[PDB]
Formats: C-alpha cells, structure tokens, sequence
C-alpha cells in the first residue's frame, strides 16, 4: 500500500506518508506537549543543544528555562482565537528568544515548533500598495504576472513561478519572473503526480512551505512513535517538516537550493501555488510568513472575482445575441451573418478553436475545424441515436474510435443540436491540448526528475485530449444552441 516516509520510489511515491514523516528540518526545534499539566513527551533530537537545554524529553514545561509556558498560556484560553498561533519568547540556560509555533494535531498533545528569532521589523508598508496592484488586476493573466512580479519583489528569490491546476490535476506554469540568465519555465505543464494527493491537501492545511537548504539532515522526533497513541505523530500542521526524499531530488536536479512556497486556495479548493525557488540556501525573517498569507488570500479572491465576472461576460453575450439576430434578419433575410465573426465571436464564450453549423444541409466554419466531410461525419454520429441538449467530448477518439483521425483539429468537440429535423447543429471545437504548448522529452528514476521528464510525461497522458469542458463551457453551448433554436422555430 502506503510507503513510509522516507522509503519510496518513482512508483509508489503516490502514497508516501508524507504528514509521518517523523523529523524536522534542522534550521528549528520541535517539542510535543502533553495536556492538561505540558510535560515534553515528545521532542526533535537536536531539543537540547538548539534551545540551550540540560535535558527535555519527559521534562514539564513549567520547569524549562524561560518563560515559553507563560506564553503559550493566553492561546489555550477557551475564548482566545487560538491555534495555529505564534508566540515569541525566551528559552535555554545561555537565553535566547524564539519564534513558536504552536498547533494540536488531532491526536498526540500539543505541537510547539520554535525557530531563532530576529529583532522585530515591520513589513506592513510592502501590502497595502501590493493589495492595491491585486484589486486592481484586469485580468487572469495580468493579476498572475503582477503576482510572479510582487512576490519576487518581496521574496527577493532567484525565480517566483505561480502555477495553475487544471481540471485533471495538471499543473502550467501560467507565470514566471527569473534573475536574467536563468533558463525560463514559463508554459511548462507537469502531470498531476508530480504532485500527491497527500502534498495537495497539506498545501491546503498550511498555505506557507518553507524548505530553507535543500541539503539538509533531516533531526528525527524522539521516540518517533507518539506515546499518546502509539503511532507516527500526524505532521500535518508543521512548519518544520522534512520534505520527500523523491522532491528534494527533484530540486537537486534543478539544481534548486531553497523553497518558499505559498498555497492559492479558492472557495476551498487548491487553485495552484506561487513558488519561490532559489538557487543559494535561503533563510526568511519570521514576519514574511504573515505577509505571503496576507497576499494570498487577497489573489484567490480577486480570482474568484474575474471567475466570475467572466461569468457574466458569457450571460451578457447570450441575451446579447438574441437581438444581434432579432433585427439582422430584417433586411438580409437570414441569421447566420450573426454567428459568423463580427468581433462577437461564437469562439471564445466557449474557450474553443473551431465552430461549425450544420443547417438545412449547409455547413459553415470559422476558426480551426476538420473537413467539412468529417464535420458530416460528426454529425452522423450524433444522429445515430437520441442526445442530451449538449453532447461534449475531450477525448473524440477514443470514445469514439472511428472518429480517431479528428485528434489534430477535434478532440474535444461540444455539440449542441439547433431544432428536431435534426443533422442540425452548432458544434464548437478543440485540439489535441498537445498543440496548445509545444516542447518536451525522456525516461524514469529518481535521478532523472526533471522539468523536461515532466513535460514529457505531461505530454504522454493527456495524449489523445483537448483542454476539458467545463461547466460554463457547456452551460453556454447548452443556452446559446438554446437561443439559436428558439429563434429558427420562429422562422
Ligand atoms: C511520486 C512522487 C513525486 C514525483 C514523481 C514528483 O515529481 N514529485 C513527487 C512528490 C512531491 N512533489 C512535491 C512538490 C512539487 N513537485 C513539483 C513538480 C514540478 N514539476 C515540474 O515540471 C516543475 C518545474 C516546472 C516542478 C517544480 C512541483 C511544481 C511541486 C510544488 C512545489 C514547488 O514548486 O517547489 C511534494 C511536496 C514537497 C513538500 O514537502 O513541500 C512531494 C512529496
């Protein structure tokens, strides 16, 4: 089944447990705390020596040096707003302050990760021009570069690539900001596998990811089993966690040094990542943590927005077409001028390449569309047995084979029947996603992970594919036939 955590390889890494994964980086110190009364029962091997202690694991928390106790206090307070929390405080016997973050798994007490802090500084005069440049964004495209360009200005790292998921699970690199003579990402796509399950619900868990050396020695827990359930101590919420083996080689062949990494999240869904690459060992200050947070959910919200004002982009260019007809038909006795370009164009409230109508044995065509013998052939498919209002595909051969020779132009076709004679219909189109991109190749084992290989086996599923259809993509064909039907029952 599921390989522990530092044990897997290319062909199981699917279900390596990664929240168990038993050890820390080694840039902090974790102790586990048992309640009521917070005796250390549980502690990240290099406790002692990193928090200036004598001993600690079996020691109270009231009894180690400096005031940590104190401070975790107010946040266990029924009331108080509670975990996940920072504090600051003093700790060991040469006295040194600490940022702590403290969390409760589920099961096994509570979780306090420390981290050497700085000298407080204020970042606040970074967000607040940057929430502005986020409201403002025009667009996807235009708020997601505006984004690689701000959290490279605030990160300072080498490359800051922001990713989007697509339906399936597959990432595109949608934007890129680099140090110049860095060799550019920008378009790649991975497979959904090169990145877990597991890996995605804990992006969503916590929206900051921070791998500081990509050589690091991972300090394991002590025991390593919780004693509070005899079991690997649930990771989940972490800040510290190691990273997989299989990732961390990955980075290596990049030749990527340092990771910050910040989780979009939108209506509860991960959407995709901003990721912070470096090619030096990289350290952050403790209060750029908030910072990323803050940026991020101002973005998956101004995403939502565009999301849906494209929405009603696409309402407002349907009952704004049954007038671009309910006229042009006075004077030039016919619709089909409406259809056609006109920079209303039929294309893109469904995202497609091609579109054709089949009327009255009359085929017409604008953008990339097969032959108009094999939209016929098309059309005798659809005739060969009674249809739903839409009928989509994204993968036309295949699920229908003798349809196989369409890949290049149609492999994803929508087909929205336009009255009851029927062999009449619009039909929107769209090719093999494979030339949506171009690029890519190679073969499998740690060492070979690569941007490249990822491409490839990008490439190699998805192969017989278009871009899928959404929900708003068939809503549209489903209204718009809708409304062209409506308007040729009338005459
Ligand atoms: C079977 C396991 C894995 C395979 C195979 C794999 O490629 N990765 C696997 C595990 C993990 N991936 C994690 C993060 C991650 N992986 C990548 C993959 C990319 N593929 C691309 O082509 C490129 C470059 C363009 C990358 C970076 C991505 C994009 C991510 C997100 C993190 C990042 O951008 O740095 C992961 C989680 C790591 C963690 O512990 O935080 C595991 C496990």
């Amino acid at each position: 089944g599921s390989p522990a955590f530092g044990t897997a390889d290319l062909s199981n890494c699917e279900r390596e447990e990664i929240h168990l994964a038993g050890s820390i980086q080694p840039h902090g110190a974790l102790l586990v705390v048992s309640e009521p009364d917070h005796r250390i029962i549980q502690a990240s091997a290099n406790a002692a020596e990193f928090l200036n202690l004598g001993s600690v694991l079996g020691v109270p928390l009231a009894e180690i040096d400096g005031d940590l106790l104190i401070k975790i206090l107010p946040h266990l307070d029924p009331t108080a707003e509670g975990m996940p929390v920072a504090v600051r405080c003093r700790i060991g016997n040469p006295s040194t302050e600490y940022d702590g973050l403290m969390h409760r798994p589920p099961e096994g007490g509570l979780i306090i990760e420390l981290e050497r802090a700085g000298p407080p500084i204020d970042l606040s005069g970074t967000l607040a021009p940057a929430l502005e440049r986020i409201r403002t964004a025009g667009s996807l495209r235009a708020l997601c570069d505006d984004t690689a360009l701000l959290f490279q200005q605030c990160t300072g790292y080498d490359r800051v690539m922001v990713y989007r998921f697509d339906e399936q699970g597959h990432g595109e690199v949608f934007s890129e900001r680099h140090v110049p003579g860095l060799e550019s990402y920008f378009g790649n796509r991975y497979p959904s596998s090169d990145i877990p399950q597991m890996a995605r619900r804990l992006y969503e868990r916590q929206r900051v990811r921070v791998l500081v050396d990509v050589s690091y020695q991972p300090v394991p827990l002590e025991p390593r089993l919780s004693p509070l359930t005899g079991r690997d101590l649930d990771m989940s919420g972490c800040f510290l966690r190691s990273m997989s083996p299989i990732h961390l080689q990955y980075l290596k062949n990049m030749g990527v040094r340092a990771t910050l990494v910040v989780s979009l999240v939108v209506g509860g869904k991960l959407w995709g990542l901003v990721a912070c690459h470096h090619y030096l060992p990289r350290f952050i200050h403790f209060e750029l943590r908030a910072i990323c947070e803050l940026l991020a959910e101002a973005i998956a919200t101004r995403i939502t927005a565009l999301e849906s004002f494209a929405q009603s982009q696409s309402e407002l260019f349907v009952q704004r077409l049954e007038q671009r007809m309910i006229e042009a038909i006075t004077r030039e006795g016919d619709w089909r001028a409406a259809i056609f370009d006109t920079s209303q164009s039929i294309l893109q409230p469904l995202h497609a390449d091609g579109c054709a109508l089949v009327y009255e044995d009359q085929i017409r065509t604008i953008g990339d569309v097969p032959s108009t013998q094999d939209v016929r052939e098309i059309a005798g498919w659809l005739d060969r047995q009674p249809r739903a209002a839409v009928t989509s595909t994204a993968s036309l051969g295949l699920d229908v084979p003798e349809l196989a020779h369409l890949t290049r132009m149609a492999s994803g076709v929508v087909a929205a029947p336009i009255s009851d004679h029927r062999g009449e219909f619009l039909m929107w189109f769209r090719p093999e996603r494979v030339h949506t991109v171009t690029w890519g190749g190679m073969g499998d084992t740690p060492a070979d992970l690569s941007p490249r290989r990822s491409f490839a086996k990008w490439h190699q599923v998805v192969e017989g594919t278009s871009d899928p259809w959404t929900a708003a993509d068939l809503a549209a064909a489903r209204t718009i036939g809708q409304t062209v039907a409506d308007i040729v029952l009338q005459f």
